[PDB]
């Protein structure tokens, strides 16, 4: 009866194209149910997704995840994911579109109120525009948002009451609550592409390029790292080489599209160049790094870490301190110099990874998908020699 427990496969009898798009999507996938990435970290920190009264493992407190990644839930206060449509399907169509009024993350007293909890929350579906016909009233598809129950194909459709609110639904209000910051228990941010963005100036709505208007309406299919298309889309990679004595100076530049981080996000996100010279029978004679480069070649790894009081590496869950960041910065052009030994080089070849997880945890989690795990190719620049 409430609205926030609506499935979405109701509203996909009227709005069809934009069930497509958001049914695949992370959204719909973004319980520990439906994405085994999420699923592996929240059983491991909270536990068995199927369970009522699950609490974190450390803060005993409801499961915060939830207030993000499976908000019907976390509204309804269960934790028990599988028994209901409203919380099988994570972020689905109720849980975005009853978002009233943004409050900002960090409260008054400076207690973090993530995801649901960063909103006044309305009975009433909110809309960029409505249907502001109050005047056609005063001079006087089936439409169930103008206050009554209507019938389609033989059935009825609840009254499903909407209000205009262009404030939240088209700035960037509509993402903030789940997207601007989570920080570990000690204040460390391990997600922060809300600090990105301030700091980068830009004054871009998310929606402008994650809800671009195709086909006539705002595409709901908000692709990221889970999407090749949109990572070759999200920087500019070029290779230049010109001689040096009996070298070969090579310039890799690579320019970030986004006002926030490349990559932004989740803390394991990175990117890894790799730069190599082949002899003419494509043997290598020279590689930036040899194995990965986080190891091999740092500044060809992108990334963030946390650290412990002492400047080193820490798990994200007991680190006190920002680790360094070597990711792309908020439109940031980077430049990197190598010098390649010339002798009997005929092909210069970069390639730029992009990668959901640390290799840690790649190297650890190996009955994760291969496909989900894998380096991701997404640029490529050849330069004869
Ligand atoms: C038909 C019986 C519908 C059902 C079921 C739902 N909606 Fe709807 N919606 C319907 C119409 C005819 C329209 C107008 C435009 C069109 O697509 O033909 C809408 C419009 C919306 C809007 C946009 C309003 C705006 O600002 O322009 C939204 C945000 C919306 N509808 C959401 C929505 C949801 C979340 C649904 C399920 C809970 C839903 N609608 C069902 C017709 C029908
Ligand atoms: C949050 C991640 C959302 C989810 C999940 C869904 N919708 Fe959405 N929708 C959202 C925003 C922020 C906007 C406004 C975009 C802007 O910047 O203007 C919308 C818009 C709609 C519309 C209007 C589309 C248009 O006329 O171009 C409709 C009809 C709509 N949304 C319906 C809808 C349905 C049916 C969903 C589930 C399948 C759904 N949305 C999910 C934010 C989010
Ligand atoms: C165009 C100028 C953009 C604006 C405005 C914002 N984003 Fe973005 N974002 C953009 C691209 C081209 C990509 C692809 C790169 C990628 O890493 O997937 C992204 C990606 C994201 C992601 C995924 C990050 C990851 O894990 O790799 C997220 C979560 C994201 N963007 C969020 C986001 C939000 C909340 C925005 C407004 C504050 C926003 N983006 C603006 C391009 C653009
Ligand atoms: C919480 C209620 C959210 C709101 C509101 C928005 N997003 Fe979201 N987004 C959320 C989660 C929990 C996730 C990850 C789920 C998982 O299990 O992986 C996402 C993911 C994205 C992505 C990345 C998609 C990918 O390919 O991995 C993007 C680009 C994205 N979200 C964009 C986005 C925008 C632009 C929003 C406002 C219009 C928005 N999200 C709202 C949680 C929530
Ligand atoms: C909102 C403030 C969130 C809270 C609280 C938690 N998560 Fe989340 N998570 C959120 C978003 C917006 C995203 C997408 C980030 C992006 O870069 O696109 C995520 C992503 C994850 C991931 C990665 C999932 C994947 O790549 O498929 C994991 C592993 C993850 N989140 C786990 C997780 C857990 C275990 C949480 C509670 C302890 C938790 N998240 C909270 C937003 C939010």
């Amino acid at each position: 009866e409430p609205i926030h427990r609506v499935s979405s496969e109701l509203c996909a009898n009227c709005h069809e194209d934009i069930y497509r798009q958001w049914k695949g999507s992370m959204h719909a996938k973004s319980t520990a149910l439906s994405d085994p990435i999420h699923g592996l970290f929240y059983q491991q920190e909270v536990g068995d997704p199927t369970a009522e009264g699950m609490v974190h493992k450390k803060s005993g407190k409801f499961p915060l995840c939830l207030y993000c990644h499976a908000p019907n839930a976390a509204r309804d206060q269960t934790t028990k994911l599988d028994a209901h449509p409203a919380y099988t399907e994570g972020v689905n169509c109720v849980a975005c579109h009853t978002l009233k009024t943004y409050n900002g993350i960090q409260d008054a007293e400076g207690k973090l109120r993530y995801g649901i909890k960063a909103y006044d929350l309305s009975d009433r579906l909110q809309a960029p525009i409505g249907f502001p016909r109050e005047l056609e009233r005063l001079k006087a598809k089936p439409n169930p948002h103008l206050g009554e129950p209507v019938e389609l194909d033989g059935k009825t459709i609840p009254a499903l009451t909407m209000e205009a609110n262009p404030r939240q639904l088209r700035t960037s209000d509509a993402c903030m609550g789940c997207h601007d910051q989570r920080d570990n228990p000690q204040g460390v941010p391990l997600c922060q592409t809300g600090k990105e963005f301030i700091a980068g100036g830009s004054q871009v709505a998310c929606q402008t390029c994650h809800m671009p208007v195709a086909g006539g309406f705002a595409d709901h299919s908000m692709g990221g790292g889970h999407h090749e298309a949109m990572l070759k889309r999200s920087i500019v990679f070029d290779l230049t080489t010109k001689a040096d004595k009996e070298k070969i100076a090579a310039q890799v530049w690579i320019r970030n599209l986004q006002p926030h981080a490349m990559p932004t996000g989740a803390p394991f996100r990175n990117l890894y160049l790799k730069l190599t010279a082949y002899d003419a029978s494509g043997e290598v004679l020279w590689q930036n790094a040899a194995d990965h480069p986080s190891k091999d070649d740092p500044r060809a790894y992108f990334a963030y870490g946390l650290a412990d009081d002492q400047g080193n590496p820490a798990p994200p869950p007991t680190a006190t301190k920002p680790g360094d960041d070597t990711r792309l910065q908020p439109h940031e052009t980077r430049e990197l110099n190598y010098e390649i030994p010339a002798k009997g080089v005929a092909l210069v070849r970069g390639e730029l990874y992009y990668n959901l997880l640390w290799p840690s945890l790649v190297e650890k989690f190996t009955q994760l998908p291969a496909e989900l795990t894998a380096p991701v190719l997404i640029a490529v620049s050849e330069k004869p020699i």
